[PDB]
């Protein structure tokens, strides 16, 4: 029998690792995306299945753009590959660009669920080694990402807290529980190359809980089949309320639990837009970012700065105020886009109730 070594983690980090590696949380997410968890168990989920899923969605995309199969014939093949559960009734046809991108977004989450499952596989070295770490230490070690819990006294604590409270829902106030500094090793070098590229900003990136382990393992990515209102890049917001909309919040006890990322984004020369462009794959030449400007913006006169690795990083601190220039924008709130993974570094992780 193998000796289980004691857990080295603080209670808040243990709780976080318990939450983001939880089998029930992953199944819950699949259930919330109307996936058939009985026909698709966590352990049966595979890279081949997800690939076959995206192949079926691409065929549907070609039909949506000949004498080929009908949209219902092609939809039926997608549901055979990715079993859904609509109370065991006939699943609906994927006959619109809005339905298609939603199905792609579902598979991107499912790919991050499969990645967390693949990450937890027992290596041959582990089978030979005569002791084992506590399961939470093992999961933490697999992320290959340093997490450091901040106390109310850390220099950035009050700055982050003000950012959260001033730009979050005025009535549906997100309650801050914990902040971890995130040091993803193998993400430092690519981001540091952009040292001469300024206009650095700390921006929100909200996700569901089932993709947090994959992000701590791999960083924010520009995945194939990804997209949205401002194309194929990494989406950020300066308003917490915009990023919070993407946080489902899992029920636990008498409260909700969710996680939010803060990323350091080197925006450099910004290109501003006031209308949707799902076809963008990069900024225009000579630009380093695309900012879909909203009707509001956290009061720029209230911006502060944080020193992160000897670089000034703008941190908004004001409530949203109107922006007359973008009063007629198709965006109510700003969306910040970068099209190179190296222009982002994860910096903080927040637990919110
Ligand atoms: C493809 C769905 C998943 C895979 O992780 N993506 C997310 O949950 C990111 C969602 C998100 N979208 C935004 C869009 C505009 C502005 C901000 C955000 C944001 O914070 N998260």
């Amino acid at each position: 029998m193998k000796r289980v070594q004691p857990c080295s983690l603080d209670p808040a980090t243990q709780k976080l690792i318990t939450n983001i590696f939880s089998k029930e949380m992953f199944k819950n997410t699949m259930a919330l995306m109307d996936l058939d968890v009985k026909k698709m168990p966590l352990g049966k989920l595979s890279k081949q299945q997800i690939a076959r899923g995206f192949e079926a969605l691409e065929a549907l995309e070609e039909a949506l753009k000949d004498g080929g199969q009908s949209l219902e014939e092609l939809s039926s093949h997608f549901y055979t590959v990715i079993p859904h559960n609509f109370g065991h009734s006939q699943p609906p046809p994927i006959n619109s660009p809005e339905l298609l991108q939603a199905k792609k977004d579902m598979l991107l989450v499912l790919a991050d669920i499969e990645l967390a499952q693949a990450l937890q596989a027992v290596s041959e070295q582990e089978k030979t080694v005569e002791e084992v770490p506590h399961p939470l230490d093992r999961d933490y070690q697999l992320l290959k990402c340093q997490l450091q819990l901040l106390d109310s006294g850390a220099p950035e604590y009050k700055v982050i807290q003000t950012y959260l409270e001033q730009t979050g829902s005025n009535h549906r106030c997100p309650t801050l529980q914990h902040i971890w500094k995130v040091n993803q090793e193998g993400e430092e070098d690519r981001f540091q190359a952009h040292s001469k590229l300024g206009n650095r900003k700390l921006l929100w990136h909200g996700t569901n809980m089932a993709v947090v382990a994959a992000i701590l393992t791999s960083g924010l990515r520009i995945m194939p089949h990804s997209g949205g209102r401002v194309g194929k890049g990494i989406y950020f917001a300066s308003e917490n309320s915009k990023s919070a909309g993407y946080v489902i919040g899992m029920k636990c006890g008498a409260h909700h639990v969710g996680y939010m990322f803060l990323g350091e984004v080197a925006l450099g020369r910004e290109h501003h837009i006031n209308t949707d462009n799902p076809s963008l794959k990069s900024p225009p030449p000579g630009f380093d970012s695309v900012i879909a400007r909203g009707h509001t913006e956290p009061d720029p006169t209230q911006d502060t700065e944080l020193e992160l690795d000897g670089q000034q990083v703008v941190v908004p601190q004001g409530q949203p105020v109107p922006c007359p220039e973008f009063s007629s924008s198709t965006f109510s709130q700003s969306e910040y886009l970068i099209y190179q993974e190296s222009q982002c570094r994860l910096r903080y992780l927040l637990e919110v109730h």
